[PDB]
């Protein structure tokens, strides 16, 4: 009678570390991500490499990689495939968004459209899919990953930070609206995290001297670890804390405080 | 050498009262709005009605009513016709949005698409159209109307309140990004205002019993008047205050405090 | 039968400019401040120089300068003397606080005691004195000046900015608690204002070298003027806007956005 | 053999006992400040004697303190001195503060005003001035200050209590950001609607099922929080597993403060 957790974009970012700790905590897993080995773009840990490790921890695993999570059909199909394999959905970690920066007056209609599809549509369709089975069960926990820029939309990041703020707003209303059914929905927004996504976007991957300058912008003078982020994320998904919902938690070393 | 102020949706809501006071402060006016007389939907004070009154106050008027302000082409066309008649743009008041409410799980793709086009696209394209001339002149003031729900997006107002929070987010980044050019951009969000839009949406029109119940939800126990709102709004557009930018102001009788 | 406005610390900061425009708007005035001519510390415009100008604007004036506004007795006696002369109290502007900075671990018990007395006690006793007559009249407007550091208490400003935040919190509850009696209470917090107080605290006197460094810290690249602040302050005290209460407005050229 | 040390105040009630139990499971030695006496004394939910026995089976040494005034500089300085004398190190500190008062704003007296400042602010000011120097000198430390969820939404009938709580949160933000460069963290947690005697009697929900249900109906998640839950979240900010958050305030009230 093991509980089931869903994690998306799990071939990178916090997915791999989160899966390990959720398996240690007694969960079966459903991992959505990119197919192929490490050479393919956006693949930090392939499906194959993870399955061996997670099985030793005692978790059954299902993989999904042929859905478009910016649409209703992609998210509905993902949850349908979850329920037929395991027949339940206790927790869900929805990783969303795509980074874009630049002057506000240089932004194009394509950039504006891409920001809306990844920062808002993924959240809207994602939540409309995971909530029904949780409401029907009378219990559930969801974490939506947005961005720390949503708490302080700054110049040169207007359309990206601005839409992240709207995503946090949606999570507040949704987390409050379904609380009476025993369901929790919260948001986490990170920045200055140590992984390829942030390193490339901040032009820090090339020069170690530029890395040090970027670290000097964080109050705690370092970049975050995925093991740290997974421990925090799991705390909102493992059933140990059922008294927080509709809230946004900043995770950027004090940058967003 | 009168300055020029642009007001959109000016055939209703705050437009008419704002135009009158702005004319008293020595402004020329460009009014976007809806064509037709009082019997057509969405018109509270027709163009013809305001022309005669605005004339005695000493202001010239240009009307625009054949443009789609959810598009880039529409907003660009609007500003081109402003610069053509008067050759300058000193202040801009952009009214945006369209209300939708209901359970989060009942929302359709059409509702989701409609709220994005009115609450976000109007803001994106609107600002990309009014700023370039202000930056060129080295001075400008802009007010974007969003909604008090952006400050506290609640159950039954998930997608409307959440996207309003994103609009406020964009206005913060933009307001701070163009401040060094002497331009100001701020947002105002209202609720419980006495005008047809809110009265119908709350099912309070023609129902004195319902009206009293609605007013009892407001800390100050009343509905707001357009004369009050126009005075506050004109204060951010008449040149008297030039030390605020990128900020959001709640105007709901304490409801959003 | 003119209305009566009360203004404290009125021999400096926003007092004199606020009294001038409030008189233009038809108010009788009661001014609390420091006695003496420009020689004494903390007096920018003496009582004598002002009463002649304000009388030409058509207002009666009452002066008070022998009360300790960190105590219940001082504030109670101030309002008692106001009702004795005019029998009426319509608006009140309570200027509070005294600035302290430095490392948190270098703060002494006297510094801690002083920030509490000027940032908090003044607000507690001030509001307990002005509200009773406004409640009994069924109408009233109050503005409490705190500081923009209350919105973002930063390092080296711990106990000052921290206590300013507590003052804003008190204004929120009080502003919401008495809204049903037709009374309004809001707060304004400034920074980077052009007046002797702020200039001395930032070592920017007759030294354009550092004042240019200070001005670059503001998004709008300038310092605010009391005529600007006076216009915003008067808007919340002249009866033109009765739909905002329990709110905090930042006025630092975008520094606090 | 080289166990880290954690300080917990007001540990005879509220979250102290449960937090002590899990921090011991995670390998900490403990210094517990609290009230002397058994369960018959007011303010003692779990007595010192009863905790030392259970904490012992978990492999933790314990020091107790109950003769200091934590509203003063002398009390807090004395407390930290006795920590370093016994263990020679301070790794984590959980400072419980404050005292409840409610009622109409215009009915508040000078004694009530003086009381909230001493418990909601002075405890925080003097508390942090005593726990930080050891952590800065070592280059590592974690601190949690318990304030109140009302600090995030100071409401009518809670003016001076909620307002001063918002001030404590502001102080925690500046301090948390000011010492981040030294490798030290300071954050705040603010609760409401917790299942323990302090809240049950302040809300008159004790012994009355119907009133207990009406109180729960004010919580979005329609329940009261347990100390096991709160101690799990609190320990996660004091056990070295998360070192990337500082100067922040976290609401813990079932969504009430969201």
């Amino acid at each position: 009678n093991r509980p089931v957790a869903l994690i998306t974009m799990a071939t990178g970012y916090v997915g791999p570390a989160l899966a390990r700790t959720m398996a240690d905590r007694g969960f079966d897993l459903v991992l959505h991500g990119t197919a192929g080995d490490g050479t393919m773009v956006g693949v930090e840990e392939s499906f194959d490499s993870q399955i061996a490790d997670l099985a030793k921890r005692g978790a059954d695993v299902l993989t999904i990689s042929d859905v478009d999570l910016t649409t209703r059909t992609g998210n509905q199909s993902m949850i349908e495939r979850v329920l037929e394999r395991f027949g339940r959905l206790d927790s869900a970690c929805l990783v969303t968004g795509l980074i874009v920066t630049g002057k506000f007056l240089d932004m194009t209609d394509d950039q504006w459209a891409k920001v809306k599809a990844w920062n808002l549509d993924m959240v809207f369709h994602g939540l409309q899919a995971v909530l029904p089975p949780m409401v029907a069960a009378g219990a559930g926990q969801c974490v939506v990953f947005t961005s720390a820029t949503g708490g302080r939309p700054d110049p040169m990041v207007s359309i990206y930070g601005g839409t992240r703020a709207g995503a946090n707003g949606i999570v507040r209303a949704v987390g409050l609206e379904h609380a009476r059914h025993g369901v929790q929905v919260n948001a986490i927004g990170t920045n200055y995290m140590d992984f390829p996504g942030f390193l490339k976007a901040s032009r820090a991957d090339g020069d170690p001297e530029r890395r040090a300058m970027i670290e000097a912008q964080v109050p705690l003078r370092r970049l975050g670890t995925m093991d740290e982020l997974s421990s925090v994320t799991a705390g909102l998904l493992d059933g140990s804390n059922r008294f927080q919902t509709g809230q946004f938690f900043d995770f950027s070393g004090g940058w967003g405080a």
